[PDB]
């Protein structure tokens, strides 16, 4: 259970690492809720839009799982992303610069192994400072 | 034990919530390593200094553990801190206003239950968005 959930998370990371958003979404429950930094739900449509925009802005991105821990129906991962800023991002046009940020991803899974709730914490400071 | 490690983490949160940094530091191993935002070690003395400054700058701070997971020798917690910004913090002058941020704390424990490695992930944008 915990083991399976963790492996599911690593498959999502592998999908991001081949720049395939659809492979991440494939693990979502039909009723999945994603919470933003203010704990407000973000619609699936908008979450996917943001994910697609990130791959567009950072098309060479690589995610390094620094740590992963699972207990019960939850998994948390500390991840470092490295990329080059080749596309417009959150309004900031390209720089070509090498960037790097760290973040937490937290997922809660249903008994059938699908993601039902999803949170994160992003430290975009290094990225803003750089850009 | 992970159960035990998790309680220790809750003890650290309770110490923060009574604004007692020393009760946090008590859990550290003598040879603890803390990593800054770029993965470089930060001295235990400098961590203490930053923690002390937060208690002074956010003196009504309250931490609510949103989730906690333990496995093996590690614990991760997602925590939300709510406070009023009353003092200078990292060069940022008080606004007097309510502030709130959510973060990760990851702790690695020795077999005897002392913290040997420590990482954080913060979204401090509420403190400087404007
Ligand atoms: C309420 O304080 C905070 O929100 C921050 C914070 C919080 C914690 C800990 C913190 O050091 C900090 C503090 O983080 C340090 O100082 C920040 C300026 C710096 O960006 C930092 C996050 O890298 C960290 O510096 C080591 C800041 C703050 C506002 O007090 C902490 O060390 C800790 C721990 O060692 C064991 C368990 C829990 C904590 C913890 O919650």
């Amino acid at each position: 259970s915990t083991t399976a959930n963790k492996e599911r998370c690593l498959e999502m990371v592998a999908a991001w690492n081949r720049w395939d958003v659809s492979g991440v979404v494939a693990h979502w429950a039909p009723d999945v809720v994603h919470y933003d930094d203010e704990d407000k739900p973000v619609s699936a449509e908008e979450v996917v839009r943001r994910m697609n925009s990130a791959v567009e802005a950072f098309p060479d991105l690589r995610l390094d799982v620094r740590s992963i821990v699972g207990e019960g129906d939850r998994v948390m991962l500390r991840i470092t992303c490295s990329a080059t800023h080749q596309g417009v991002f959150m309004g900031i046009a390209p720089t070509g610069r090498k960037v790097r940020w760290t973040y937490l991803e937290e997922l809660r899974f249903s008994e059938a192994g699908k993601v039902v709730e999803h949170w994160d914490v992003f430290n975009f400071s290094p990225l803003f400072r750089d850009l």
